[PDB]
């Protein structure tokens, strides 16, 4: 549980936003790239695994699941790369609802930034700190600290 | 002290590596940029504060301390921006020692990547996972979890 993350790719302003969700907490990290490629996804995963103890990643599609560059980065970082098939059907809708909510947050900040990448990182900040009771940033730290102890 | 970070800028291959250290744990996040401007520093800080509960940052020099763009991002993200003056003189040397160790790690992986940015993220991964006994990634999570609770 503590080490499982889900990759998700969504589109806005002709660009791609790559998102990693920590499944147990809903904490996210995201980046803007011009298009999804194996190389961009592999670099994103290397960044993520240097920051949090990433044991398993459910990939967002079969191209990233197949990608030799993505498999190389998973090997390097000690990540088990898995498929992202919603064997649990509530999962299509949950990723749908996350993208919808992100895009909403991005729309609420979009005027405070010239470049979409800034607005996405403002949205990551707002999402991770939202209490709506703990925030996602609090939950992930509690989860992993409980795991270590 | 769970929320205090130190910014550090170091040079390699004609490029600049921007580093944030979480002072109590030694955990780091880093990025490669072509040069250290207010805009780049401000974006780096927005990224960092969306990911960890960053309360105070000791800026790495007076240009970033003065920068209106950096002060805008610290305002937006709820960060107290401070100077990075080593009132406690063991601080020049500790920052020095960190850069030298990062650069050593980078040299140990530099052949496994074409682009410096990949090697720096490999170095972040190896630094944060190194056991020293807990790693820096473990220390930071235990510190912040103890603080939440
Ligand atoms: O509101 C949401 O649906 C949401 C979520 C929901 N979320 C969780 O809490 C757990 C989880 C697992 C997965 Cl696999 C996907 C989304 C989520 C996460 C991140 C977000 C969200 O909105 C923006 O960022
Ligand atoms: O070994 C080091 O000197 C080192 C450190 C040392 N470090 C700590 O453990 C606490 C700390 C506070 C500060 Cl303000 C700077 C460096 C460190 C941190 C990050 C690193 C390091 O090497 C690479 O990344």
């Amino acid at each position: 549980s503590p080490g499982i993350w889900q990759l998700d790719c969504t589109h806005l302003e002709g660009k791609v936003i790559l998102v990693a969700v920590h499944v147990a907490s809903g904490y996210i990290e995201a980046e803007v790239i011009p298009a999804e490629t194996g190389q961009e996804t592999a670099y994103f995963l290397l960044k993520l695994a240097g920051r949090w103890p990433v044991k398993t990643v459910h990939t967002d599609n079969g191209s990233n699941f197949t990608s030799t560059t993505v498999k190389a980065a998973c090997w390097w970082a000690g990540i088990k790369q898995e498929d992202g098939i919603p064997y649990n059907p509530q999962s299509q809708g949950v990723i749908e609802s996350m993208n919808k909510e992100l895009k909403k947050i991005i729309g609420q900040v979009r005027d405070q930034a010239e470049h979409l990448k800034t607005a996405v990182q403002m949205a990551v900040f707002i999402h991770n700190h939202k209490r709506k009771g703990y925030s996602a940033g609090e939950r992930i730290v509690d989860i992993i600290a409980t795991d270590i102890q």
